[PDB]
């Protein structure tokens, strides 16, 4: 019957629903479109993050990169500031989360290494995490621009839940490299109309955005109830029939967050 709901918010905003919440011990998997590819856009910053931090110690966070105005070539309010004194990667981390930043990003899967320009190294990385499904194929801006039905940049709520579980609530990270990703996330600033505001303000949301063309917007996240127990949600959105210059509805999100905090209240 929740499946009906979701059918009908895609009526009122003339878009495509994915919907994943991972089943817990007391309640049972929501599941709307789970299992159909969406693109990543944004959302691919947060298991980034967790990429670089898993290869590295934390000393290297404080290795200083240089790069040149020419390398700014997308939504970069941090990297536009720093371009003659340079930013470390810890900075880098810290922008490409808590901002969005696309030229952090883009350094970031630099650091990664590997053919083209990291995105085979992060490929890689979702699939010893167990994720057979996900991939990253370009750097920004592009992989905001692939068209509907490619299989480039995509992944699914059903895959992109499981990989956030096991990079906040599992054992993918240690602790200490743990806290410091789950901190950024909980400083973010480009989520206070999506899944944030869809849950009452005694929930804790940290959350990751994601925002492209043909009016894609995502939106991972993990939620606290008022006691403590954790979930999490995955919501992602495109509206394809409107072309390559269809607006992203951000009450889209806001609402079907909260048909699942309904659920799970």
């Amino acid at each position: 019957d929740l499946a009906d709901r979701f059918a009908e918010l895609e009526r009122r905003y003339d878009a495509r629903l994915g919907v994943y919440v991972p089943a817990t011990g007391t309640t049972a998997a929501i599941e709307y479109r789970a299992d159909e590819r969406f693109a990543f856009c944004s959302t691919f910053k947060a298991p980034l993050v967790a990429a670089v931090l898993h290869q590295n110690p934390l000393t290297h966070l404080d290795k200083l990169i240089t790069y040149t105005s020419d390398d700014i070539r997308s939504i970069s309010p941090v990297a536009q500031q720093h371009v003659q004194t340079g930013m470390t990667i810890g900075q880098l981390c810290d922008a490409a989360i808590r901002y969005s930043d696309g030229t952090a990003a883009n350094l970031l899967l630099a650091d990664l290494g590997g053919p083209g320009g990291g995105t085979a190294a992060f490929t890689g990385y979702l699939r010893s995490l167990g994720d057979t499904v996900s991939r990253l194929d370009a750097e920004e801006p592009e992989l905001n621009r692939d068209p509907p039905g490619d299989e480039r940049d995509t992944t699914t709520p059903h895959a992109i839940a499981l990989v956030l579980q096991q990079l906040v609530l599992g054992n993918a990270l240690p602790p200490d490299k743990r806290a410091l990703l789950t901190d950024w996330m909980a400083r973010n600033t480009t989520g206070a109309k999506r899944i944030r505001a869809g849950f009452p303000a005694d929930w804790k949301v940290i959350d990751k955005t994601g925002t492209g063309d043909y009016g894609r917007a995502n939106d991972i996240a993990v939620v606290w109830s008022p006691t403590g127990v954790p979930y999490v949600v995955a919501v992602m959105s495109d509206r394809a029939g409107g072309g390559y210059d269809a607006e992203p509805r951000e009450a889209l999100l806001a609402e079907a967050a909260t048909c699942v905090a309904g659920v799970l209240a």
